[PDB]
RNA sequence: AGACUAA
């Protein structure tokens, strides 16, 4: 047993048994993470277990960290600073960071133990890693534990909280405004505003700057300056994409969420192409980790989450379902073994088993395109099942007209390392490199060969 | 669009 803060001195040994997988559904803000966590650390230290613990997002990362601060484990984030000596048994990084080192060479651990928190996480990384952890478990080699208020299944936006919460619908702006909606700033304790994207998100902010208003931007490009910024007393708003949506200690009273994403989609009606459809509304399980941000003290119990509209279940034309396979068609086991989707995650697309598994250098080439590229998954199996090599840039050259890329409606123009002249025209069209200017930058660099 | 940045 335990008081309500401290881990608790007895752990069920049946978690720790290879061959097993433990789901812990918990609510948003029962201990998961400050005393859940820790327990299992310190039981698998004891056990001598290998030990991996995954994180979704450096936001849990770094909340992981304080509540395992002292004990033996070696952080692979930036995250997380702290004195390794590489004796350590219990590893910690990000799902998307374990799924990298699977998919190179960089040989990974033979881990007993393997704890992946936030279990729910649609990143094609997230469920990529599912599969493999949840095979690993089959084959006897491993225990494995699934931590999530939000198991596959979930339907529930609004579930249950450490402190009520008052639900409220309302318009929220996806821009800037003028006048209409007083409510958001004549509110007068701490905000989470939930954004889709970082424009969206400078464009918010700037208009509450303007209202008077403190306001930190968190995102993956600001983590790292911005996020123990959070944790002062010293703002108003804090406007956020999903970085925040699980594990977040902020201590606000508010949370606003627009419940709505841009979504990747792999058309087939004609040449395969990926477009971002939408904003469309976001799923039952991110509405619920965004609502669970608040009403999580129970001294504190007058906190509000503002939404607008319903979530939508189906994802099943999201593209994370097909990039999830391709990378996991790609992954072995020390016995040779490709891994197989976690069950509750098989048939979300039909999907010939095995038809993305890729050979010799253009595995290889696959993983660089995606880790030095920046390129999308689906785009660098494309690149790489052509046979075409890394540094050979020609296919940003040699698509159909229909594939010549716009901005400001020019025609764009890439000036190559070698000083030719090319109109962007790629053999495949995936919008996440063209469609933000930012991207399109990034995407420009590649087509040059600077990348 | 968002997340990740190992070894």
């Amino acid at each position: 047993g335990s008081a309500m803060g401290e881990p608790d001195y007895e752990v069920d040994e049946d978690i720790f048994r290879k061959k097993r997988l433990t789901i812990m559904d918990l609510h948003p803000g029962a201990g998961k993470t400050k005393r859940i966590l820790p327990s299992i650390v310190r039981e698998a230290l004891k056990r001598r277990l290998r030990t991996l613990i995954l994180a979704p997002t450096r936001v849990v990362a770094a909340e992981m960290e304080e509540a395992l601060r002292g004990l033996p484990i070696r952080y692979q984030t930036p995250a997380v600073k702290s004195d390794h000596t590489g004796r350590e048994i219990v590893d910690l990084m990000c799902h998307a960071t374990f799924t990298t080192r699977l998919l190179s060479s960089t040989r990974v651990p033979n881990y007993n133990l393997i704890v992946m928190d936030e279990a729910h996480f649609t990143d094609p990384c997230s469920v990529a890693a599912r599969g493999y952890i949840s095979t690993r478990v089959e084959m006897g080699e491993a225990a494995a534990i699934f931590m999530t208020a939000t198991p596959p299944g979930s339907i529930d936006p609004f579930p249950q909280s450490n402190s009520p919460i008052e639900d409220i619908e309302r318009e929220i702006p996806e821009r800037s405004w003028n006048t209409g909606f007083d409510w958001i700033t004549d509110y007068q304790g701490k905000t989470v505003w939930f954004v889709p994207s970082i424009k969206a998100g400078n464009d918010i902010a700037n208009c509450l700057r303007k209202s008077g208003k403190r306001v930190i931007q968190l995102s993956r490009k600001t983590f790292d300056t911005e996020y123990p910024k959070t944790k002062l007393t010293d703002w108003d708003f804090v406007v956020t994409t999903d970085i925040s949506e699980m594990g977040a200690n902020f201590r606000a009273g508010r949370v606003i969420d627009p419940r709505r994403c841009l979504k990747p989609v792999i058309l087939t009606d004609g040449p395969e192409r990926v477009i971002l459809a939408g904003p469309i509304p976001v799923t039952p399980a991110s509405a619920a980790q965004r609502r669970g941000r608040i009403g999580r003290n129970p001294a504190q119990e007058d906190d509000q989450y503002v939404f607008s509209g319903d979530p939508l279940k189906n994802d099943e034309d999201h593209a994370h379902w097909t990039e999830a396979k391709m990378l996991l068609d790609n992954i072995y086991t020390p016995e040779g073994i490709i891994p197989t989707l976690f069950g509750p995650e098989r048939e979300k697309t039909q999907a010939i088993d095995g038809e993305f598994r890729l050979r010799g250098e253009q595995r290889k080439t696959f993983v660089e395109l995606m880790r030095r590229g920046d390129l999308p998954v689906w785009l660098s199996y494309k690149v790489a099942s052509a046979g075409i090599s890394y540094k050979d840039r020609e296919w940003c050259f040699t698509g159909e007209r229909n594939n010549q890329i716009l901005e400001e409606n020019m025609e764009v123009e890439i000036w190559t390392r070698e000083g030719e002249k090319k109109k962007l025209r790629p053999k495949w069209l995936d919008a996440r490199v063209y469609a933000d200017p930012m991207a399109l930058k990034d995407f420009k660099e590649f087509a040059s060969g600077r990348k």
